[PDB]
């Protein structure tokens, strides 16, 4: 069902959903490439316990790209320049116990734009949920190793100062990759990334890269100074 | 083989095919979005028993859309502005006895256009066939229940007077959607509906909506008064 | 890794690859429709006797079209006008026994265009390899039968003289197709052959057609005199 419509304000109010949903539809008149600083934060609140945080100030571009990788792609309409569907659980929907609800907030919005939220319910309830985490490589340092065991998808910020990537697999084999090779490998699973309103397609953003991780237990990044690199990693687990 | 080429008239001659075909190819110089009133009628004239009716004046837009849902789409050559492949059977082709035939006819054409029919033969024979049925919702009706048990695909005429549509599943849950929610959810299965000659792609017609029915046993329509809603449903069965 | 950057010459030198690779990346500033006479030759050199010939002076267009059939398609970029990923083995990379290495070369290049090779490494090794063969039908004859058993993919040249293409399957059934029917049927599996730089798509090349051979043991060509018809077939086998 329709959740909220935000316009004319920089910060969206705390939105509460008491109905068990399975996915969220984000629709806005801002094109996906034009999104700059919008952030989202979704979690599950319990009456007599600690909250369960699924996302925490995740960038809208990273959230959309992580949630729409595969056969699907973000679409458009005559009135909305961006429509995306992002699922919060595998197969079924989220099971809500007593005194349990869902809370969604939006931050860093543009004054003269529009945003909408829609909730998508399912005929089933499941215990598996999606979590989003962030890993940063600082600008001052040169190389860094980050452990991505248990994750199945990552989003890299694309920059020209990054030179080398290293993948360590489960069987201990280490493979060397370049940004060009990584982009070409990524575009062999989901060729088209988005469809524009006028009819043209875009096969990938110029500042984000979607890395599918299978049997990967580590990522080493070799770069130079002057820029900060960010990874948005997605995982599935039972709460 | 080439069945017919029709131009200059408003009604097709009663065409007959004796060879066992499994699929039809409809080609025309009229774009997919420019089809208005053309209709098709297909039926197999059996010799031992009753005849088989596969399509009874089905509108050409819905006939094309109900067959090209999934990995495929309707294409366009440099000469023909619309080419579509529509299957009449499952896997193999239609099994025909010594003197049986398949009779096809077209109605409500345009005198300054051209329509071309092709038939595809297949190595195997089968008895399973696809049936296209038509359902209607009256102008004075408020809410209506339709049993879609056994079907797997429907096409509805998109109208502004339709408020809600509710899916009833096999296990007994009822989920109420919206037109926008249904469009978004259906666009994630076949993100591309057609490809134009100039290279632009179209992700969906603005006046038809395709609904895939998986484990769905009921459809409830809630709308206002003053319009007739049209559904074209496809089913697979053995005759 | 980086293999070669050929520019300013009409013939690339012999290139040796010592470590195991499983896929090549061909990149250039000429689009898929701008490749005319470029040829590629890949083989495996054994130190003490005999070589394994995978591809010998195969046209670059046919090599690219025989590898990117299916979900994938040839990519573009803001700098590279064509990128194509062609796998040289199934699943893993090519296993190398004692004292052998891969060797690649190019012929018939345009002296004012840029070509680039990249290699892809994998964490697995395999024995299966992809072999490419070429078949021809002369210009002074009318009909001819060719035997394609064991090949899973073929590429034929498209000419106006081709009238009928008869298939012969493993169960003995014979089906006669037309060029239009073949073109329509081949686009039901891969509807998009390439994605252009500006955001448009192309569903196929004008002079080349791709035929997937499943349960097919023979082909017959009925054509008029005037043009030589060329086939490039791909097979998978162990070495």
């Amino acid at each position: 069902m329709k959740i909220a419509t935000i316009t004319g304000v920089t910060k969206s109010p705390e939105l509460q959903v008491t109905k068990a949903i399975g996915a969220l539809i984000l629709s806005s008149d801002v094109a996906l490439s034009a999104l700059t600083t919008e952030k989202i934060s979704i979690y599950i609140e319990r009456g007599n316990g600690s909250n369960v945080i699924l996302a925490n100030k995740v960038l809208l571009k990273d959230f959309i790209l992580a949630s729409t990788y595969g056969t699907e792609n973000t679409q458009s309409d005559a009135d909305n320049a961006m429509i995306a569907l992002c699922e919060l659980a595998d197969e079924g929907s989220i099971y809500l116990a007593d005194k349990e609800s869902i809370k969604i907030t939006l931050e860093d919005l543009i004054s003269d734009k529009r945003y909408d939220l829609h909730g998508i319910e399912e005929p089933q309830q499941t215990n598996n949920l999606f979590f989003f985490e962030q890993k940063s490589v600082a600008s001052e340092e040169f190389n860094k190793k980050i452990d991505v065991q248990g994750f199945d998808l990552a989003i890299m910020t694309v920059d020209d100062s990054v030179s080398d990537l290293s993948y360590q697999y489960s069987n201990g084999q280490v493979v060397k990759y370049l940004p060009f090779e990584l982009q070409t490998l990524s575009r062999d699973i989901d060729p088209i990334q988005a469809v524009l309103s006028d009819g043209k397609v875009v096969q990938g953003l110029t500042d984000r890269l979607t890395l599918p991780l299978v049997a990967v237990v580590g990522i080493e990044i070799n770069k130079s100074q002057g820029s900060i690199i960010n990874f948005v990693v997605r995982c599935l687990k039972t709460v």
